[PDB]
């Protein structure tokens, strides 16, 4: 019923305003979909500025697909300025 080890956290991801979540989220979930299964991902807010932190956290169902996520994406470029870090959230 509940799973382990199928949280990860990103660093590294665009700051961006909350109006501009929706679209972001829907693309790095194709993105991190395309290595392995995505049930949530969640986007943090700063209340002072109203932007997102540049981390998330993605809950992949299980732990053999955070991990195939975390292999293929670790360190990889999701555009020139921004440079994603992933790794398993204890």
């Amino acid at each position: 019923p509940l799973g382990s080890d199928q949280y990860i956290v990103v660093n590294g991801a665009p700051v961006i305003p909350s109006a501009k979540v929706p679209v972001l989220k829907k693309a790095l979930t194709s993105l991190f979909s395309k290595a392995g299964k995505v049930v949530n991902m969640e986007f943090p807010i700063d209340e002072a500025t109203g932007k997102t932190k540049g981390f998330l956290f993605v809950e992949c169902g299980s732990m053999n697909d955070a991990k195939k996520i975390i292999k293929s994406f670790h360190g990889k470029r999701l555009d020139l300025k921004h440079r994603l870090f992933l790794y398993t959230m204890k």
